């Protein structure tokens, strides 16, 4: 049966890929919901806010943390959660960092640029900087690394990756993977694996920047 | 021995309390260091971001998720981690909401009145409005219940008393308290636990919020 209800936005939604990919890849189906804010979404999430899940259980969970680690955790056997109490905590720690000092900061940067939240170039470009500043630190970390923790593929990859791929559906061309090649292998190499693609739309990167200042 | 080493602010930090507290209830030992941006501070954290750890290992961490979970897992028999999975998941939730949709928010509600980030009152409302909103979350979901998770105190009850007690501090006075009487009643009760209470200053409530605008 449907091991449950994901309620989320069309498509490859930054916070929700990763969750889709280990729900398939340990064999858990679920229902998929794709219009925000109705109420059986705010029964879960009283501020309607997505990712948001409901178990057939109707166990209800809100944060994409809490509901990757959940689903994650339904197989006593996985690989996804590292070793060892130490890469556990590392894999607690990129996401956290993902979720936190990039994708916060990404948004700030994203949606004066579209038109939702009120524009300031001088605002977003503080914004692209912290945001910057904070993959150099993903940058760095993985010169002479393959995964983000241990080594092999781990729920840290694949939430990340599915985190960041909001910067390489806006803003990252060939020129900026030019100048995080790192990241760049890194983020490729996680969207072929798999587990992941399985779920997602096919691959493609930008040549030229989708955005820039002013609209 | 010491345990390792935690990188913090002075006194008592809204993502450090839940940190020292339960290193202290599995007898780990840690050395603090207040001066922040020190090279062996940067050396784990390149951001120069609080709280950050280095074991005696020295196995490097940052996020405060993950060094609270980290050390709360070194006790193999802790109770502070839920019963089973659901439980568990359940904790990393409020871990993560008090983190982003408390902290993150209260802070830009703050630092504009204490001069640090620009100012403006039409902002800063927006903020307060946002947090509050988060907070009223919270203040439903305990009507009835005592702890966040389960029957007993758990992580998430220690980390997000501890993150929310940033708004002690400045704007919960005693009007606040009779608006919001179950965070109130929850927070008041996390600080009297002797876990938590062990490591922090003597509790203490505001009469008059310490802070409206302008300033
Ligand atoms: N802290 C949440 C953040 C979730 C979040 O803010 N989701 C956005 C979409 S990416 C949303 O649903 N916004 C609707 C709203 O804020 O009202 C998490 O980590 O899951
Ligand atoms: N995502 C981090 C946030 C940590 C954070 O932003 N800490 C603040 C103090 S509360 C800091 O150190 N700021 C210094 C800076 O940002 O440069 C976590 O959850 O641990």
């Amino acid at each position: 049966m449907v091991f449950g209800t994901l309620y989320t936005f069309p498509g490859d939604q930054c916070r929700t890929i990763a969750i889709k990919a280990v729900a398939k890849a340990n064999g858990l189906d679920l229902d998929i919901r794709e219009t925000p804010r109705t109420p059986d979404h705010l029964s879960i999430s009283k501020l309607g806010k997505v990712p948001a899940f409901q178990g057939a259980d109707s166990f209800k969970l809100f944060e994409c943390m809490a509901i990757a680690l959940y689903i994650t955790s339904q197989n006593e056997q996985t690989t996804l959660l590292g070793k060892d109490k130490k890469e556990y905590a590392e894999i607690i720690k990129w996401m956290s960092f993902f979720n936190t000092e990039i994708v916060i900061l990404m948004t700030q940067q994203l949606l004066p640029q579209l038109g939702v939240i009120p524009y300031d170039r001088d605002q977003v470009e503080f914004f692209a900087n912290m945001t910057q500043r904070s993959v150099d630190v993903v940058e760095e970390y993985l010169q002479d690394r393959t995964f983000l923790v241990g080594d092999q593929l781990s729920l840290a990859d694949l939430f990340c990756a599915g985190n960041i791929s909001l910067g390489f559906q806006f803003f990252y061309g060939k020129a900026w993977r030019q100048q995080n090649p790192n990241v760049s292998r890194w983020y490729e190499m996680v969207c072929h694996q798999p587990i992941y693609a399985a779920v997602t739309d096919k691959f493609q990167l930008l040549d030229e920047p989708k955005l820039t200042n002013n609209p």
